[PDB]
């Protein structure tokens, strides 16, 4: 039974905690928790490459993407391994997380233990958008919290 | 080759970076940076078992120690995995961090990635104060700051 935990923070009022956990070796990933502080609607929500808060979220560099594939949403083949959708907040700027993922991984190559979690300004199109940036970020925009995953109890 | 990095938070501002550095999955691990806010003296300088920092630097657990040993200092044949011994702090509360450690790794079994890295109020005595929890913990009490290590570009 695998277990991994981040903490989400960032310059403004958006602040998280997601859990994840993992039965199997090569099973799908529970994701679950809260984000406050986030206006209502969908927010990109991402596993990026480097678990580096060095100058803050900017420093996680892109999206996880071992396998060099386009952007797109966490149904889709062609995704990263990073790309694990929108979370949607209410009016009271609350999003409930409750994400079943079987690309992410908290062992072997997938791994994304060590790396950061990131909630953005605006919705991820999952790659469907109308231009070039739909199929590398989704167009989610700025980074408003993340945190680094680390190994938990 | 393999590169992490953690930031350290905690109340002063007690606030570092460190820098983890391994050209070779067999060899030594360079850790290096800086901790300001840090009262002029010895801190104790672990990397913690979890990667949780949910409630705090309380949330990460006990030392790393994979191998089931004994607190000791980083010389010691008998230590924690995660016993990097003391940073020391000069008048201004800056500690310069420069340590080779060939017992923590960047993977495998020992990896520290997706761990805590902690400075402590106190002292680390290595495991030489003769008290039972010099044995554990090295007396050096309280966490000051903390942070989850991770990948570095
Ligand atoms: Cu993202
Ligand atoms: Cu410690
Ligand atoms: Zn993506
Ligand atoms: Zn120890």
């Amino acid at each position: 039974a695998t277990k991994a935990v981040c903490v989400l923070k960032g310059d403004g009022p958006v602040q998280g905690i997601i859990n994840f956990e993992q039965k199997e070796s090569n099973g799908p990933v529970k994701v679950w928790g809260s984000i406050k502080g986030l206006t209502e609607g969908l927010h990109g929500f991402h596993v990026h490459e480097f678990g580096d808060n060095t100058a803050g979220c900017t420093s996680a560099g892109p999206h996880f993407n071992p396998l060099s594939r386009k952007h797109g949403g966490p149904k889709d083949e062609e995704r990263h391994v990073g790309d694990l959708g929108n979370v949607t907040a209410d009016k009271d700027g609350v999003a409930d997380v409750s994400i079943e993922d079987s690309v992410i991984s908290l062992s072997g190559d997938h791994c994304i233990i060590g790396r950061t979690l990131v909630v953005h300004e605006k919705a991820d199109d999952l790659g469907k958008g109308g231009n070039e940036e739909s199929t590398k970020t989704g167009n989610a925009g700025s980074r408003l919290a993340c945190g680094v995953i680390g190994i938990a109890q």
